[PDB]
């Protein structure tokens, strides 16, 4: 009974939570995700002022109404050499990454770790919160509301 949620960086308060190191998130377990780390899912104008401080990744995520990806530099194996916001236009299925918005974090860079998951609540699934250096912070929990989910 156990999830890794590996984070990034924040820029702008906005990051990428990628959960058990695959696309495996639905729009609804997006925004739980996002509210156990007082966050929201970002919006397009916040996800464009975090690309403009230096956010990037190569995966598929939710903001709030699409699914995109970050680019600054063109890569031909990412968003198909793409730079700006990608928005993902067709695509079969439903489950992606997500990103997410916090308020509360710095105005630019924020290479700092997470070590907490402050907003989740009484569970019993071992969750892990895994940044990009390796650190680690596990609480017992549960962030899912959604039965489809669990
Ligand atoms: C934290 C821990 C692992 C990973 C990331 C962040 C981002 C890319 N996928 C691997």
């Amino acid at each position: 009974n156990q999830i890794d949620l590996n984070v990034t960086c924040r820029y702008a308060g906005v990051f990428h939570v990628e959960k058990n190191g695959r696309y495996s998130i639905s729009r609804t377990e997006a925004a739980d995700l996002c509210q156990a780390f007082n966050s929201t899912l970002p919006t397009m104008d916040q996800m464009k002022l975090a690309l403009s401080k230096g956010f990037e990744t190569c995966r598929y995520g939710f903001i709030e109404g699409n699914v995109v990806i970050p680019r600054i530099h063109p890569n031909a194996i990412c968003a198909a050499n793409h730079t700006g916001v990608y928005i993902l236009v067709t695509s079969n299925t439903s489950h992606y990454d997500t990103y997410c918005f916090n308020a509360s974090a710095p105005p630019e860079e924020d290479c700092t770790s997470v070590t907490d998951l402050p907003n989740s609540f009484d569970g019993p699934v071992t969750i892990t919160i895994v940044n990009r250096d390796g650190t680690r912070y596990s609480k017992k929990g549960e962030y899912r509301t959604h039965q489809e989910d669990i």
